């Protein structure tokens, strides 16, 4: 058979997020895509053996309420949080969006996943152990990618299906 997932990128325009995104889908890098664009996009995989079809809500704009984008967080089934390590206020950003789940979705436990982007570049400005030590206070795993690379991009769309998994199966 197969399993449906349904996902959320958050995090500070600018990280990253439809980059990453648009490697899981496509498998390259896309380095200009319109960071207005907010969309949800499917593509089937792999992962464990199991054939998985991801819906992945890519947000934009977030400065601006809408009810669409609050109505798939509502029902989201788990989330990717994005900064990029070379800019501090993306990093500083994550505990906005962290609450604005946690806001919407009625738990303490929403399957989440740390992601520092852009560990390609060389001027880094938040330490891989700063990150680990945030996510181990929200619980969750951490993972570093390069959406120009792709390092990682799997590790983290894949960990967050497995938090997903285990969480349903309580
Ligand atoms: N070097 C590098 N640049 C990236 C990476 N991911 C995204 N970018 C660039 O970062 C900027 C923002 O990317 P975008 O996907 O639009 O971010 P979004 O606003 O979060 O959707 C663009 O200039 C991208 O080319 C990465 O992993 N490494
Ligand atoms: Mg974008």
């Amino acid at each position: 058979g197969m399993t449906e997932y349904k996902l959320v990128v958050v995090g500070a325009d600018g990280v990253g997020k439809s980059a990453l995104t648009i490697q899981l889908i496509q498998n390259h890098f896309v380095d200009e895509y319109d960071p207005t664009i907010e969309d949800s996009y499917q593509k089937q995989v792999v992962i464990d053996g199991e054939t998985c079809l991801l819906d992945i809500l890519d947000t934009a704009g977030q400065e601006e309420y809408s009810a669409m984008r609050d109505q798939y967080m509502r029902t989201g089934e788990g989330f990717l949080c994005v900064f990029a390590i070379n800019n501090t206020k993306s990093f500083e950003d994550i505990h906005h969006y962290r609450e604005q789940i946690k806001r919407v979705k009625d738990s303490e436990d929403v399957p989440m996943v740390l992601v520092g982007n852009k560990c390609d570049l060389p001027s880094r400005t938040v330490d891989t152990k700063q990150a680990q030590d945030l996510a181990r206070s929200y619980g969750i795993p951490f993972i570093e990618t390069s959406a120009k690379t792709r390092q990682g991009v799997d590790d983290a769309f894949y960990t967050l299906v497995r938090e997903i998994r285990k969480h349903k199966e309580k």
